[PDB]
Order: structure tokens, then C-alpha cells, then sequence
């Protein structure tokens, strides 16, 4: 029942708020596939706006699960395979270290310790070139998984390059536009901007700023309506009209390689189902999190299974989301708030929420 539920979301994201001092929140709940919505607080102190279903929050590392989609609906089109050299689709990466080094690596961080941000001196496409030309592995490709957004932010402009479009467009109209996506973007248009929550570091407003491979990396912004979307389109993608992206985000799914007891698709990462919090609690935290750990191959890639817990957390310079769902159990939650906050704190909570409708 929606009271229940209801209730549920509010025994927890009020003490929440109140105690990481968020401004303002959103989250959806899909029970049973339907959403349910819930608004709290401001979005944008200064110009006193309210929090809204439109409000748009920006989404951070979660914007790298449309970059894994994206990539699969590539891969379906046969435009890519993950097998393919990175040199194939930047001949002008010479040098004998990216040599061996498969888009597949780029993609789910194990082509040898790229790090985790490309240096903010690192301005246009010439310097990001000479980065990744002096760039010198730690390890061998496939050995370890270290979590990186010079890493799959390279895929993702590696992936999109036979389209002929730039990631935006491609993103926009392969993704976006199929899945009626309207409050989601890349670029946020003037016309959006009333919309746009600001964010909050230390009583500061702040939005995410330019950088390389933003887009690809962290760049996406999007309100509860369409992240709701997005869940229930990843975890049952069988009404998704366009063949190649409902294949896509089912790749999107696959299991690649297996870090203790999770598993890395494109973007997104699971864990087997039924489980235990300590897991993602834990491994939530940024010790871990952004840890180099072995990683083993998963080769072929397991297709995705219906049984597992499917998330992504992210969080800019003003804001933290967090994303995840059961496939089996018809079951999700998103939680956008205008204020970063420690990750461990963020799982615990949708766990909560999520644990009571189980």
C-alpha cells in the first residue's frame, strides 16, 4: 500500500536530511514495477525553488551506467566489439603500452591503473592525447580492477566514434530519445535552467564543472521521473521498442569479471541475490570502493541474471545519487539529494527503504 510505502521512505530519508544537512531530495521507490515519487526541501536556496519530479539533480558516476547502455546498444549494432584494440579507434595512441589493450579494458577499469580523474590541467584534445601516450601501467591489462574515469570515460568516446556522432548526440538519440528521456541531459538548455537544482559544498552553490570526458564520465543531470524511468527500462528492458538498446542494456548487465563478491558490467555492478547489507554497505565505502583489487575473468560474459542487486552510486562537488534494483523481485529505488554525503551512509539507507518491501 502507498501509505505504507510512504511511510517506509520517510522513517528514513527525514533523519537523513536532518542529519547530513541535505537542502533538498527526491527519490523514487519501484515496488512491484510501479514508481512512487517523493519530494523534500529546496533545490535552490538563492532563487527559493522548491523541490519538484523536474527538478533536475546531477547524477555523477551514475551518469556512467548510459555510458555502459550507449557502448551495449554499439555493441548490438556491431559498430564495437569489447574484444577490439583501443588503437583501432585512436590509431594516434603509438606507444607500445596500449598495445593488447581492448576497449573491454577501458570499459570496466582493468587495463592497468589509468587513474581515477584525467589531471584538471588536461584542457583540450591534444594534452589528452600526450596523458594517454606518457600514461605508464601499473599492472598488466586484466589483472586488476582499479575503478577510473580516464578509463571508461575513454570508452565511451571510443564507443560512440562510428556513429558519426559525438557522445552527446549519440547519447541523446541512441538512448535518451528512445527510452522518452525529456528531463535528462548532458548540456542543460537555457529553457531547462529554472529546473536545475545547485548543489551545496560547505553552504556553497555549486554544479559540476567542465572537465574531459565529462559527459562520459559524470556529466548527466536528470530528474526523479527519468532516473525512475531509467530503472524500471534497465531492469525490465522488454518493452523497449529499439532492438539494438534493448539488447544493449541487457549487455549492459553482463558479468565481465567477478571483485570479491561483486561483478562488473558496463557501468553498472551487481551481486547475487538474495545478499548480505554488510556487502554493499562495506564495499560501498571509498577504502574499497576505489581500492585496486584482482579482478577475475568472466570469459565468455555470464548473461545478465534476473537474480542480483543492480547499482550505481555517484556524487559531484554538490550532490550524491545512488541507483539500484532487483530484477527478480520487480523492485528499485532512486535517491537524488543536492548534497553530497558519505556513500556507506547512502546504501544503508536505500537498504533500509528497500529491505521493507522485500
Amino acid at each position: 500500500t502507498e501509505q505504507q510505502i510512504a511511510d517506509i521512505v520517510n522513517r528514513t530519508i527525514t533523519p537523513l536530511m536532518q542529519e547530513q544537512a541535505i537542502p533538498g531530495m527526491a527519490v523514487a521507490v519501484i515496488y512491484q514495477g510501479k514508481p512512487y515519487y517523493f519530494t523534500w526541501g529546496k533545490a535552490d536556496i538563492a532563487n527559493n525553488h522548491p523541490v519538484t519530479q523536474q527538478t533536475l539533480f546531477e547524477l555523477g558516476s551514475v551518469s556512467k551506467t548510459f555510458n555502459g547502455v550507449l557502448g551495449g546498444d554499439a555493441i548490438a549494432r556491431g559498430e564495437i566489439k569489447l574484444s577490439d584494440p583501443v588503437t583501432k579507434y585512436w590509431p594516434e595512441l603509438t606507444g607500445k603500452q596500449w598495445q593488447g589493450i581492448r576497449l573491454l579494458h577501458l570499459a570496466t577499469y582493468t587495463a592497468g591503473g589509468l587513474p581515477l580523474q584525467i589531471p584538471d590541467d588536461v584542457r583540450d584534445k591534444a594534452a589528452l592525447l600526450h596523458f594517454y601516450q606518457n600514461w605508464q601501467p601499473q599492472w598488466t591489462p586484466g589483472a586488476k580492477r582499479l575503478y577510473a574515469n580516464s578509463s571508461i570515460g575513454l570508452f565511451g568516446a571510443l564507443a560512440v566514434k562510428p556513429s558519426g556522432m559525438s557522445y552527446e548526440e549519440a547519447m541523446t538519440r541512441r538512448v535518451l530519445q528512445p527510452l522518452k528521456l525529456a528531463h535528462t541531459w548532458i548540456t542543460v538548455p537555457q529553457n531547462e535552467q529554472k529546473d536545475y537544482a545547485w548543489g551545496y559544498r560547505e553552504g556553497k552553490p555549486v554544479h559540476v564543472s567542465p572537465g574531459q570526458l565529462d559527459a562520459e564520465a559524470y556529466g548527466v543531470k536528470s530528474s526523479v521521473i527519468d532516473m525512475a524511468r531509467w530503472v524500471q527500462a534497465n531492469m525490465d528492458a522488454s518493452h523497449v521498442q529499439e532492438k539494438t538498446l534493448q539488447q544493449g542494456i541487457a549487455l549492459a548487465q553482463s558479468r565481465y569479471w567477478r571483485i570479491g563478491d561483486m561483478y562488473q558490467g558496463l557501468g553498472w555492478e551487481m551481486l547475487n541475490w538474495p545478499l548480505k547489507a554488510d556487502s554493499i554497505i562495506n564495499g560501498s565505502d571509498s577504502k574499497v570502493a576505489l581500492a585496486a583489487l584482482p579482478a577475475v575473468e568472466v570469459n565468455p560474459p555470464a548473461p545478465a541474471v534476473k537474480a542480483s542487486w543492480v547499482h550505481k552510486t555517484g556524487s559531484t562537488g554538490g550532490f550524491g545519487s545512488y541507483v539500484a534494483f532487483v530484477p527478480e523481485k520487480n523492485l528499485g529505488i532512486v535517491m537524488l539529494a543536492n548534497k553530497s554525503y558519505p556513500n556507506p551512509v547512502r546504501v544503508e539507507a536505500a537498504w533500509r527503504i528497500l529491505e521493507k518491501l522485500q
